[PDB]
Order: C-alpha cells, then sequence, then structure tokens
C-alpha cells in the first residue's frame, strides 16, 4: 500500500521534508545527490567516485544535461537514463539495468557509485531502493526506511506503486529476507 509508504516519509500527513544536503551516502559506497554535485568533477574525485548513474538525463530545467563525454578523461564510468519525474513514467523498465550498473561498481572493493537526478529526491532514490530489494533482499518498507534515515526523500506515488509491484514479485517467489 502506497499510503503506508508515504506515511514512512512524512511526519504523519501532508508535509515531506526536502534534502538538507546536496549529497548523502545512503548505504555503504552508494551516494544519492543532486545536479550540482554531479557536475562538480573535482568533488567526485575527492570522494573517490568511480561510477555516475544520471537518472535525470535531458535538456530541460527538470533534467541534468550531462553525458559520458562530460566524464571522459576523468576515468569516471557513466550511465544515463532520460527519466521524467511523473506518475506515468515507467521507471520499472529500467530497474534491472540500473541494479546491474550498481552491482558492477560495487563488485570491486574500491568502487563507489553516485546515483543522482535533479534534486536526488524522487527519481534516483527509487532506483537505489529497487537495488536494495533486488540485490540485498530487503523488503520495500525496510529498504525505504534505510534510505530515508540517511536522506530526505519523496518518490512520487507512481514510483512507489512500481516498487510495491516489485516487492510482491520478489516475495511471491521467495526472494525477500525477513
Amino acid at each position: 500500500s502506497v499510503q503506508d509508504l508515504n506515511d514512512l516519509l512524512s511526519d504523519g500527513s501532508g508535509c515531506y521534508s526536502l534534502p538538507s544536503q546536496p549529497c548523502n551516502e545512503v548505504t555503504p559506497r552508494i551516494y544519492v545527490g543532486n545536479a550540482s554535485v554531479a557536475q562538480d568533477i573535482p568533488k567526485l574525485q575527492k570522494l573517490g567516485i568511480t561510477h555516475v548513474l544520471n537518472a535525470a538525463e535531458g535538456r530541460s530545467f527538470m533534467h541534468v544535461n550531462t553525458n559520458a563525454n562530460f566524464y571522459k578523461d576523468s576515468g569516471i564510468t557513466y550511465l544515463g537514463i532520460k527519466a521524467n519525474d511523473t506518475q506515468e513514467f515507467n521507471l520499472s523498465a529500467y530497474f534491472e539495468r540500473a541494479a546491474d550498473f550498481i552491482d558492477q561498481a560495487l563488485a570491486q572493493k574500491n568502487g563507489r557509485v553516485l546515483v543522482h537526478c535533479r534534486e536526488g529526491y524522487s527519481r534516483s532514490p527509487t532506483l537505489v531502493i529497487a537495488y536494495l530489494m533486488m540485490r540485498q533482499k530487503m523488503d520495500v518498507k525496510s529498504a525505504l526506511s534505510i534510505v530515508r534515515q540517511n536522506r530526505e526523500i519523496g518518490p512520487n506515488d507512481g514510483f512507489l506503486a512500481q516498487l510495491c509491484q516489485l516487492n510482491d514479485r520478489l516475495a511471491k517467489e521467495g526472494k525477500l529476507k525477513p
């Protein structure tokens, strides 16, 4: 139920806090940030980021206009998904490819990945939550709670519903840890 998920994100009902920081490490070696941290190459290096997954690739004010070329020569590996933060956008079609990209960065003990969007509030947190469910076998409630404790997030109801569908698939087939 999407309303039980919104309840974990708000203070009871109506108000959802906004990110107090431009970037947060939400689980070990996985960072969630915004547009300006994504474009600050010298900060990424300092943090030792090896991979950047841009979940808001595009040419508008609700997107971050970066590409693999922007990161070439800095030795940073790039993956871009042109997603829109709307209840109708099917982000679930990209869950597997995103979960794979994160797994490839973390497979090496030195890897660290930045999954970001415009604000690091709805599009990217959704991909991280999905990854925690699909690869670390956490249920939607536990996965959502862990990220939220580390960063103020608020995925749209359509993204929350896609996560709920995923949770049911995984648990039906006995893939979630209790």
